[PDB]
């Protein structure tokens, strides 16, 4: 399991979904289904968040160790 | 593009590509295949490979746009 907190991070950052969604090249369906916890992203795409961001993946994305 | 740094990372910390299986419970051949850049993990077996190796995700896996 993975606790995310994209949504906090994104919100603090004063960024809408629609803008994050538009400097990733993804659709703002995804963005808001990571944060309702629909389904986690790619590797590839959780490492875009983490980029554009400017947060350590880990702060962002947390498995929970079992 | 993403850059892969896992065989460097594990064979620092002198960890078998079988012991690193055995803990993220997956066949050897995945490990290796990672290692060789034949495919990606999902974000959360990215997450299990950073855990056991100690390592930030973003060392093992560095994603550059363009
Ligand atoms: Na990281």
């Amino acid at each position: 399991m993975i606790i995310n907190n994209l949504k906090l991070i994104r919100e603090k950052k004063k960024i809408s979904q629609s803008e994050l969604a538009a400097l990733l090249e993804v659709s703002r369906q995804t963005i808001n289904g990571i944060e309702k916890n629909k389904y986690n992203p790619s590797l590839q795409l959780a490492l875009k968040i983490a980029y554009y961001l400017n947060t350590p993946l880990e702060d962002i994305f947390q498995w929970q160790p079992e």
